[PDB]
């Protein structure tokens, strides 16, 4: 295949240590640089799950399928108005538990971690700097010595720093906003809402705000609230200390069943971040002096308010995996140049449904 080089991923998400196991079944030589201290960091989030289709044929193909299944928990949702009313429940129903279970991220990179040869990702090491060489690439990373790569692939993040030998677009601020915690034990530290889930992700809305919870994260409960951006706030508030988020979530919230205060009550520490979208406008920079492109969130940040994230991005795996293998090009540039061109057909077409989507909820109604 078109690589007897060597490729630098920059980023050790579930995109990027995907492709770091597509590109190595296949021989080629692959590094994840990761700026994760160790193995072991807790990852903050609620829990992915992998559609028929896209994520899982990202995981059939690595071979990890039947592990991501073993590993991964179905689950019902419920949606619940501001009273604590359940207006509707669907549940797993035993012939599509493998439509989508919700696996745990921490979990995820387990398996994928355990799916590469040793010392294929190199913890704590943040890149702060690419440089085109003679043939290769050079990366900078904070206090640790540089690299050399033949293929750079950019996998790190909707916030990635280095974007610019692709293209000069910036991520933008979507106009919603989302504040989440973790509640362990939330069987006795918040058993009204706890037993509300009744073992299945709830979502209620009510006038523009969002609530979401999973009742089981590997036995925490996380939730996040969401909403559209205070018309103040130009980018006040602090998420450092807590008595001020809790103010303002009671007050938004002061409308809301006693069920879900106790939720805002319990919690504590809260983390707030802005929606943001890297847009999939203009073509990306078709002079470049080496080999390089972008897969997951690095290469089209959206909305998570629809479903969409990650399988979209273990999808660009795939296909650029494919693409550097198959031999079907006479070139790196070729191939890749192929792969992002797919990709922007159905990356416009997730960023438009959930840009719509999200303009749709955090409007003054919504049924789901
Ligand atoms: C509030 C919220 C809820 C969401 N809910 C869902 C959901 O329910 N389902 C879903 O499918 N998606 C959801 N998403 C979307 C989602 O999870 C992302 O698409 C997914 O994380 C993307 O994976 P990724 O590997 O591309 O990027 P990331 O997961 O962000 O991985 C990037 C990796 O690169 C590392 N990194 C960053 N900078 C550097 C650097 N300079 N050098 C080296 N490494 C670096 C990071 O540590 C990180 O490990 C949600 C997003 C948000 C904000």
């Amino acid at each position: 295949l078109l690589s007897d080089k060597n490729v630098a991923i920059i980023g050790g998400g579930p995109v990027g240590l995907t492709m770091a196991k597509l590109l190595q079944q296949n021989g080629i030589d692959v590094s994840v640089y990761e700026r994760d201290n160790d193995r072991e960091a807790r990852i903050f989030g609620g829990t992915l799950d992998l559609h028929k289709g896209s994520g899982q044929e990202a995981m059939k193909k690595a071979g990890l399928l039947q592990t991501y299944y073993d590993l991964a928990l179905p689950m019902g949702v419920n949606i619940a108005d501001k009273k604590g009313n359940i207006l509707s429940t669907k549940n797993v129903k035993p012939e599509n538990r493998f439509d989508n279970p919700e696996i745990n991220r921490n979990d995820l990179r387990a398996i994928l971690l355990n799916s590469l040869e040793n010392d294929t990702v190199i913890w704590d090491r943040k890149l702060v700097m690419l440089e085109p060489g003679k043939k290769k690439w050079t990366l900078t990373f904070e206090n640790k010595p540089s690299e050399t790569a033949d293929l750079v692939i950019l996998a790190n993040g909707g916030m990635s720093k280095v974007r610019k030998f692709v293209t000069d677009t910036e991520v933008e601020e979507t106009g919603t906003f989302n504040i989440q915690a973790d509640i362990h034990q939330p069987e006795i530290n918040c058993p009204g809402f706890f037993q509300l889930c009744n073992g299945n992700r709830l979502m209620a809305s009510h006038q523009g705000n969002l609530l979401f919870a999973n009742p089981n994260n590997n036995g925490a409960l996380h939730f996040g609230i969401s909403f559209k951006t205070p018309d103040e706030w130009k980018n006040q508030v602090d998420f450092q200390n807590r008595n001020s988020v809790v103010d303002f979530l009671l007050k938004k919230f002061s409308d809301w069943d006693e069920r879900y205060k106790e939720l805002i009550h319990t919690t504590l520490s809260f983390v707030g971040l802005a929606t943001r979208i890297f847009p999939l406008e203009k073509p990306w920079k078709s002079k470049r002096p080496l080999p390089i492109t972008m897969i997951g969130d690095a290469a089209h940040l959206m909305p998570p308010f629809a479903g969409q994230g990650v399988n979209s991005g273990l999808v660009d795996a795939l296909i650029l995996s494919d693409n550097l293998a198959d031999g079907k090009f006479n070139s790196i540039e070729e191939a890749v140049k192929n792969y992002e061109q797919q990709m922007f057909i159905y990356g416009k077409e997730a960023q438009e449904e959930s840009t719509q989507n999200e303009i749709e909820m955090f409007k003054p109604d919504f049924t789901f």
